[PDB]
């Protein structure tokens, strides 16, 4: 019974935890009584997030992480086990971004930058998360942040679309591999979410994005945080290998 | 505030109608809403099974009432909905869980009347449920949420069960179109895709047959009704405020491979 | 080997063959040398189609069909086997329809008509086609005509979307059963097809849903259908093939 | 309207064309009358394939290609354009491979190897084919070779699954981008193909309702259909050629 303490005694690693969905998810894990590891490329921004967590009485600690560098990942996971005694839950959330351009004109470097963070980064994240969770070995749960663009395409963002599809596949294979050893792995596909930078777009564009969501609005970070934290929770014990939309019915048409 | 409100009062005030709620996924789902403080309408084709569920909910201190329902009959569906509104004063959440069933045989040999019985209960029934649910929800109008219980067999096929498979794909269909109509009217509409669920009756079957089913699920076991209900009730909740028009698996990673 | 004699000696039943996609599939089956049964609710339209094929040197014969009635589907299959000796191939194309309304106010009898023709019709089609193809018994191939609306929804059309999703489902389950017996069963998902004089901007509205920037043609769907029917697609089964100008890719 | 001349006066680039599906695709494009640029990391293999097609009355030319290197991909595209004047069609088939391990134990270098070839390789290919096909003004067609594992998972092959997923991805976004300008971009999803082990082979087969494995010719036929004008309203879509493998 209950939400307030359902993650008591548990350690949750959240990548890209300094901003947006990552931060909203860090806070949701805290509201559930989890012990939160705030991990981000932005060292001081992770500290700020984790300090704010502690100031609301949540147990949390910051760690500097770059998902593109396997050893930075391994260290972050080591920090989590070091700091809170185990690794139980993970939210692979770090991600960019990428410029908009047709495939034929797309910058090669931009492509690699996108794929390296969005796809490879998630692979590296799981690569070290899984042993630490398995060795524990009280089972566990991982959620990979994909996107609607992990299941449909988007004109002008081929790298991003590629990567995000890749996260979906990464999720299925891994879940097929681990479900029986009591580690659930799932992915979420959020639609376009309200953010400070998206709220700088001009009226024409923002409206365009909005009309693509039959819901009639963009999503909020919190709203993605709820889906993620559910799939992480014991209530979703038979949810494995699956990809869960939170897109205001963007992909239903 | 979701964390201020908590678990036991999450659904306080809200009226929830659940079809097929005398057993299996429906009963578990009825129980999970009640535990969250919902007012519960137990609807079933087994009228006695309904009353039993409602009564035992009431002893557990849940507000609940039973109603006889046959989803194949639009008139029965309408009356059941009217029963919920008449009994608790609104309709806010609904779970179209009623279904069967059907014989196993290849398409070339599949009994025609059996095909009819399966599609009308499984597909038509869900469309009727929604047909009368939506206006009841819309009129009030505080928005609301509807979950349709399809199946893994709504996204993949299964040899020997083409009527069942087709109806369940149909349910995914209903959910998408309906959700695109109503998402901007505050009514969110979703489906769940349970894998094979440890229903009581499929332990009577072969040692082998069971195991064959289990080997189809990477998680290495079959599901429990309570586990589906957990997903159903999250979709119904305000926490899933941006979830609409989508199909959500609760399987063994069945469909992952 | 050749294209004009690709379906030489094989018999093919096409439902709803008097008009649109069914008709174009019939013509494309004919040009490949197939024997063709033109089955359709509109008996006169079927005969007119059968006649045109015969003018082209194509063995073809008309038969009156209501996919809604199981006994009628059975007879249609019987007519195939009696006329040309065998049943090898089938395209389940007969379908409507459905007026528009939000799900909460949708016309119940209209939901009934739509499901019965589009979904039940396809099931009844396969129910009688398969034993005939099987008993032949050198195997065969069936394509069911679904839609983009077999994989995505469309506001205002719950019944149609439901029925077309059913068709995809019926396709996967049947194909699982019969794959090993040498009978391949697939589905196609056309986008909107030029079938005209709508509200000018309503058509443009429909066109804007297709990144290809135009609607599809009947013949275009038929090419995919006939490919899937052919021995070229010998390892294609249980799959749903889009012909939609990228409608569902976004 | 002429099987043997379906692609007459059209230039087709095929990656991984020295073996298996790419080789069979090349032969099928040739039998259809197309000019065929055989591209491979195996220079000698590519050359033995072009030579064989040439002996068959097919205009063909081989080029060395490493799809992980964007510069090597550009050079192949330019080589096709120079040799045959323009480029109209492309099959992006070069792929491996990859060791078998669970995700938590997977080799970091190998994951990269697999992703670099199978995903990045397809993007680099497209990145250079598109402006070339655009140049010819005539609007062509591109098919990418994904897999059943482009849409479903498979224990032990995380890198591969991810990459094949990214292919389907690239296909959708690129096709959305280019359909209006008259270039259709699609993907194929082959099941397991006979191209070894004990009765693990028997295990594979049992995963396909069809009751056998696929043949590289069977894949080729679907690919070439998609490239053809007969598939003129087919774009942005993923086409399975599996044994009903993904259907259950
Ligand atoms: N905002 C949206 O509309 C949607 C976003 N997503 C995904 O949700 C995830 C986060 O999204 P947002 O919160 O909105 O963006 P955000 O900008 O607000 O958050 C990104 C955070 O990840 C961190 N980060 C960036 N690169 C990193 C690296 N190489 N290593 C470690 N940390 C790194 C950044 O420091 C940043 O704090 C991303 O994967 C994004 O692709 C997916 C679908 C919808
Ligand atoms: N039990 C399983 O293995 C799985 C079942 N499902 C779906 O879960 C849903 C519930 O099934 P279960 O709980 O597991 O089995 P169940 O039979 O125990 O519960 C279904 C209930 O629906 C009622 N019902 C049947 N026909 C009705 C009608 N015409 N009108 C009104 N009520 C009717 C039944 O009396 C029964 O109480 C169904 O939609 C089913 O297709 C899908 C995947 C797993
Ligand atoms: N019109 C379009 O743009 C699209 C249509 N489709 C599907 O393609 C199929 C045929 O489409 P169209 O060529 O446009 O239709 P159509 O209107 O041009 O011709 C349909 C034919 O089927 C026959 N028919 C109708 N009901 C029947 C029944 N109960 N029994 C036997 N025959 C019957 C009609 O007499 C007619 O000859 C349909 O299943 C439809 O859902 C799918 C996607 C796009
Ligand atoms: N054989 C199978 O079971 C399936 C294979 N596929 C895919 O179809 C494609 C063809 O595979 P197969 O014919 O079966 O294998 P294959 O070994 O027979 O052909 C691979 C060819 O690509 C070439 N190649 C490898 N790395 C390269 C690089 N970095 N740059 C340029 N060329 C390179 C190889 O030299 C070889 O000639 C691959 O993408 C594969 O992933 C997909 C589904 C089923
Ligand atoms: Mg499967
Ligand atoms: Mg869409």
């Amino acid at each position: 019974t209950g939400y307030a303490a359902e993650f008591a005694g548990r350690t949750a690693l959240v990548t890209g935890a300094a901003s947006g969905i990552g931060l909203a998810t860090a806070r949701r894990l805290g509201a559930g009584g989890a012990r939160v590891v705030v991990a981000d490329f932005n060292a001081e921004g992770a500290e700020k997030a984790a300090a704010e967590l502690r100031a609301g009485g949540v147990e949390a600690a910051a760690v500097e992480l770059d998902v593109t560098r396997p050893e930075s990942v391994e260290a972050a996971v080591g920090f989590a086990v070091d700091t809170f005694g185990s690794l139980d839950l993970a939210v692979n959330n770090a991600g960019i971004g990428g410029p908009s351009a047709p495939t034929g004109e797309y910058d090669v470097a931009a492509y690699q930058r996108v794929v390296r963070t969005n796809l490879d980064g998630v692979f590296y994240s799981m690569r070290y998360e899984l042993p630490a969770i398995e060795a524990a070995g009280k089972g566990g749960s991982i959620v990979n942040v994909a996107s609607i663009l992990g299941s449909v395409g988007f004109a002008g963002s081929p790298a991003y679309v590629a990567a995000k599809h890749g996260v979906v596949g990464l999720t299925k294979a891994a879940a097929a591999e681990y479900a029986a050893r009591g580690i659930r792995i799932n992915a979420v596909g959020p639609g376009f979410i309200d953010t400070p930078l998206l709220k700088t777009m001009e009226e024409a564009a923002y409206k365009g994005l909005v009309a693509l969501h039959p819901a009639g609005r963009l999503g909020r970070s919190d709203e993605v945080a709820e889906l993620i934290v559910f799939l992480l929770s014991d209530r979703a014990s038979f949810v494995a290998g699956s990809y869960h939309l939170v897109d205001g019915a963007y992909t239903a048409v």
